[PDB]
């Protein structure tokens, strides 16, 4: 069904980068990618896992609502945006590990793992857990599998309450203007080679939705902004955004 | 409690305009306005009434969700954006009267009026209904009363379901970036003198919310864009947005 579009590769090669973008046109039920093999290659999810972990935290009542404040413990960590109070909205915006580590302590490895499987979120890998259970959830996930999960979230079809799904979609809000809305989540799997950056989400237009999932080789946090830039170059080429 | 800030008047006079901006700092429970008398002056709500009317339509099941399509009837009306299919999101974005007129036909004048009173939305005026019941709801509302209603919506405190309130807040989304989110609704009461333009809503920041409600004299649809521009000049002066 899927269509390969190798002309998107220039957006990667212009930035001396290697990666994949996957797009799904919801109205047409049609997928597109620059590289079919890499679209199906599973990687550690890094902070893209915050989307399902937020659903779990809400649906178990670990997080009461998007307003609840998770106070800073006063310990100065390396990422300055972590050294402040957060709610679910801001914890997702700044990918605040200490906040989600606390969620995971309350959720527990057993509940987390079972609810992820109920979401059909990626698949367990031969390597098992390679860090802490909350950083990778014992799974790896491909770009096409991200799309399938996000489509379920969009349609409120995951096996958590509608409310939990609506709150997470709110927390995903990244950009909005008169032309489009982007709901998305970044990630950077930076501990184990190959180091991988992600951006996954969707673009809402007046009359359609375009799901996207991209990942790219990211040996250093220098090209982090290429995750969004390359994706947007594809979206612009396809006339999805101006 | 309220504080008057007459330095905001220049943003109106620079555009040969007269009007009011009201701001409410949620963390501090403090209100500010350029003109206390006009802040309390009631006007026809025009399309700002689409916020409560959307709540009513959802909570009665006239609108099933924000995805339901209200097809164009194929009749070419004066406003080009009306001459197409819409959902609740787009009907609010383009202030699509024919769509909301159909909602009102299904809701009914009795249910609409009673639910508006349950929201404490403005007050009935001596003039009664001055057009059709769905265009003004038999009420007039002040900028400060808009604030009070919007604060209830923000906190899910209105007497409709939480779901209905969350869907309407989604449909209010107007702009979002790394610095702020604006959820808002325009209006233009253009049939009866004095003709009035409105913009009402809030600005979400990482650590606070600022509610706003502005109206202005609008003898012609030429300065419609001043509703947002003047509001944003106030927000910038107050360092709420960059
Ligand atoms: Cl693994
Ligand atoms: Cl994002
Ligand atoms: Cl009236
Ligand atoms: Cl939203
Ligand atoms: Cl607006």
């Amino acid at each position: 069904e899927w269509q390969e579009n190798k002309s998107w590769n220039v957006h990667f090669t212009e930035h001396k980068s290697q990666g994949v973008v996957v797009l799904w046109n919801e109205n047409e039920q049609q997928g597109f990618t620059n590289n079919l093999k890499r679209a199906n290659q599973a990687f550690l999810p890094a902070s893209t896992l915050k989307i399902p972990n937020s659903l779990i935290a809400l649906d178990l009542g670990v997080v009461k609502d998007e307003h609840q404040v998770f106070k800073w413990d006063g310990q100065t960590r390396d990422i300055a945006t972590w050294n402040r109070d957060h709610n679910l909205i801001t914890a997702m915006k700044y990918s605040v590990v200490p906040v989600y580590q606390e969620f995971a302590r309350q959720i527990g490895e057993a509940r987390m793992s079972k609810m992820l499987h109920a979401f059909d979120y990626g698949n367990e890998d031969i390597s098992g857990n390679v860090d802490s259970f909350w950083l990778d959830g014992g799974i790896r996930i491909s770009a096409t599998e991200q799309i399938s999960f996000l489509r379920k979230l969009y349609h409120n079809k995951l096996h958590v309450s509608e409310r939990s799904q609506r709150i997470v979609k709110q927390a995903m809000l990244t950009e909005a203007n008169g032309d489009y809305i982007i709901r998305a989540k970044t990630g950077y799997a930076a501990r184990i080679e190959p180091k991988i950056g992600w951006w996954v989400g969707w673009v809402e237009l007046d009359d359609n939705v375009w799901f996207f999932a991209m990942n790219m080789d990211m040996p250093t946090s220098d090209g982090l902004g290429l995750r969004q830039a390359i994706t947007k170059e594809v979206l612009k080429q396809e006339k999805i955004i101006p």
